[PDB]
Order: structure tokens, then C-alpha cells, then sequence
């Protein structure tokens, strides 16, 4: 079933999500990517409409799978004795966020702003479809070079949105908000914020800027590039201290430094090809 349909190519990457393998269709060459994931090493679970037991992840992607290009398709998947098998689409030539801005160092505000705004799209359709990332990060967006299109990966830390408050996390720690760090609790949107908030400063920085607990709490924010002041403004306000002191993601998108956003194929053009 998986052995016959899906060519296996190199090991691409492996953690804590699992291992991930490039690979290709066999039926018609398309160029994919395949997750494994240990069985034993999930304990989120869920069920889907049909009433089958899988991972929680299997359920969200399913959820947010639709024409959009802003997050990772899941095309299929199969269960094993020990395993979970995640075939996903895999865009060429790419490279991963952290890789890119490791390379690269800090961002020039315009390439931050396309790239920024593109997550922003693609947070709000998986809210928009009942679904937290919970692991927003450098490490899970993919770029795609020659469209230049920004995609969502890996939701294994995942959770269906709800409006009431989370006591559970195991996205990554340094991306996570005050209120997780202090009391264990956080609601989703306003944590996904902070994230964001982390985020951007990574790309206009060149690298995050919390390391431990301490400095999460103190919540003060130094910058180490020359950055516009209208940036600096919109970084801040993400990494509010009160949860109800960060904007919605609406405020974020009308915010100044959001405005005349270049398109992605324009971001290709000037900033990638
Ligand atoms: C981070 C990891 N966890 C996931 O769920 C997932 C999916 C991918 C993934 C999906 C499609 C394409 C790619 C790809 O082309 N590359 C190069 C990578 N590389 C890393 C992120 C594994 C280093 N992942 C892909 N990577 C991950």
C-alpha cells in the first residue's frame, strides 16, 4: 500500500516530530514528503468523522486541507503496527524559514513583511477551520523559492480551538507566552499572538529574543538590528505581557508596518530568484 505507491529518497529532517523522508508519487512523480511518527511518542489523540482512532495531528490537517496554499496538504495516511505514516506535499526547490534567516541573517523589513503577513494568512485559515498550531516558528514554514509562498507545517502539537483555557502545552518553549511560563494556562489566540510576535522579531533580528524564563516574564524587548520604529511598535504589542493587551489578528493586519504588502511571486522576484 505505502511500499508500492510512494518511491522513498533521503531522510530529510528528525526530532521530536518524528522522521521525515523526502519521497515522490509513483503513479504520476509528484514530489511529497513522508512523516513517521512512533506510536508511543503520541499522546495527543483524536477520531475522525468515521469514528477511527488517530493522531490528533491526522485530524487538524484534515480540517485545514483545502485549495489555500498557506499550510502543508495532507494527501494521505496510513496506520502501522507501531507507526503513523503522514504523506504530505512537498514543494521544489524549498527551504525551511530557520534555514533561510540563518543564512541570510536578519530580513530586510519588505521580504519580513511578505513573509509575516503570509503567516498571518495562514494562522488566520486555521483558526478560521478550528485549529491551534500551538508551534508557530521559523522551524515550521516552509518557503517556497521560485512561488515565493510561505507554508504552515507540523501540527503535532496541535489542538482543536476552543475559547476556553489551555493547561497542556508541548509546542516550544522559548516561542511560549508569560502566562504559560507563570500559571501553566494560556487561550489559544492570544498565545498564538505572542508567537507571532517572536516570530517577527526573529526575522527582522536575525534570532529570537528571549533564551530563558526569566527574560519571557520580563517581557522587555532590545533590539540588536536596526529596526523601523513602526516594526518595533507592532513587536511589542504582540509580546504584551496581559494576554488582553495584544491586538487580534485584525488589529496586527491594519497595523501601519502591515501596509503595501508585496505579493508572494513579487516577493520571488526581488528577494529569492
Ligand atoms: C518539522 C517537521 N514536522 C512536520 O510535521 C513536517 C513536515 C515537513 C515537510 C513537509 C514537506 C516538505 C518538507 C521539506 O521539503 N523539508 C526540507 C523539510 N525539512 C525539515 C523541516 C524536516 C528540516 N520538511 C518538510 N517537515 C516537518
Amino acid at each position: 500500500p505505502l511500499e508500492s505507491q510512494y518511491q522513498v529518497g533521503p531522510l530529510l529532517g528528525s526530532g521530536g516530530f518524528g522522521s521525515v523522508y523526502s519521497g515522490i508519487r509513483v503513479s504520476d512523480n509528484l514530489p511529497v514528503a513522508i512523516k513517521h511518527v512512533e506510536k508511543d511518542r503520541i499522546s495527543d489523540w483524536g477520531e475522525l468523522p468515521n469514528g477511527t482512532r488517530v493522531p490528533m495531528e491526522v485530524v487538524l490537517l484534515k480540517k485545514v486541507s483545502s485549495g489555500f496554499s498557506g499550510v502543508i496538504r495532507l494527501l494521505d495516511w496510513f496506520e502501522r503496527p507501531d507507526s503513523f505514516v503522514l504523506i504530505l506535499e512537498r514543494p521544489e526547490p524549498v527551504q525551511d524559514l530557520f534555514d533561510f534567516i540563518t543564512e541570510r541573517g536578519a530580513l530586510q523589513e519588505e521580504l519580513a513583511r511578505s513573509f509575516f503577513w503570509q503567516v498571518l494568512e495562514a494562522v488566520r485559515h486555521c483558526h478560521n477551520c478550528g485549529v491551534l498550531h500551538r508551534d508557530i516558528k521559523d522551524e515550521n514554514i516552509l518557503i517556497d523559492l521560485n512561488r515565493g509562498e510561505l507554508k504552515l507545517i507540523d501540527f503535532g502539537s496541535g489542538a482543536l480551538l476552543k475559547d476556553t483555557v489551555y493547561t497542556d502545552f508541548d509546542g516550544t518553549r522559548v516561542y511560549s507566552p508569560p502566562e504559560w511560563i507563570r500559571y501553566h494556562r494560556y487561550h489559544g489566540r492570544s498565545a498564538a499572538v505572542w508567537s507571532l510576535g517572536i516570530l517577527l522579531y526573529d526575522m527582522v533580528c536575525g534570532d529570537i529574543p528571549f533564551e530563558h524564563d526569566e527574560e519571557i516574564i520580563r517581557g522587555q524587548v532590545f533590539f540588536r538590528q536596526r529596526v523601523s520604529s513602526e516594526c518595533q511598535h507592532l513587536i511589542r504589542w504582540c509580546l504584551a505581557l496581559r494576554p488582553s493587551d495584544r491586538p487580534t489578528f485584525e488589529e496586527i493586519q491594519n497595523h501601519p508596518w502591515m501596509q503595501d504588502v508585496l505579493l508572494p511571486q513579487e516577493t520571488a522576484e526581488i528577494h529569492l530568484h
